[PDB]
DNA sequence: GTTCCAATTGGAA
DNA sequence: GTTCCAATTGGAA
């Protein structure tokens, strides 16, 4: 059987074979593996942890990029934290950091596809 | 006609009173003030960790920062890891964070003077 | 010695 | 269908 495996109180679930085979001694490493699982790449890409702008890009025609599924990254929070010994504040800087990996990921294929 | 104490192996000192009484359960707390006994207000608004400009403002031509004496920022790294059980990656956060932190003061004081 | 935060970036390993 | 890093920013609190 493939078993799914509920990670947190709203129910965000991973197949057992992914969930027993995570290292969560690597927060971060952790932490991707599950956005990986339950988001596809372009939602990642084109989403962020927050839904906010940059401030640092303020008054400039960047995309504005809608947060993540709150639901799915709090339970993300709540199976590393919980699982690594992590801050919660370590997690979604992991996220932050996987979602702008994906995000040049994509603009790389977008470069082919012209 | 102080104690000096030497927060880390490249013998950077504090007085005692300040080293004694900085809040080691905070770790950006106690990075910001070993930051400002160690370095001036003058220094911390146009130094950074690295020295190396931002890659999010290559296009621009943002003003150089010089790097933060390397010897001194090892020992409040060491100090802070040691007292707060903080990651590295942590401290050196805190330093960076310090730094912009006075930049924008240095900033506001100036439009403030004028 | 305001303090802390997260979105974006180029590029090393 | 990689991982991780640090400088810059406006603004919450």
């Amino acid at each position: 059987d493939n078993v799914m495996v509920s990670i947190g109180p709203n129910n965000t679930c991973v197949p057992a074979s992914v969930f027993e085979n995570i290292n969560w001694s690597v927060c971060s490493l952790a932490t991707r593996k599950l956005l990986v699982t339950i988001f596809d790449r372009e939602t990642l890409a084109t989403h962020s942890v927050t839904g906010k702008p940059s401030p640092a890009f303020k008054d400039q025609d960047k995309p504005l990029k809608r947060m993540l599924d709150p639901g799915k990254i709090q339970d993300i929070i709540f199976a590393v934290t919980h699982k690594c010994n992590a801050s919660e504040k370590e997690v979604r800087n992991a996220i932050t950091t996987k979602c702008a990996d994906e995000n040049k990921m994509m603009k790389i294929q977008n470069v082919k596809r012209r």
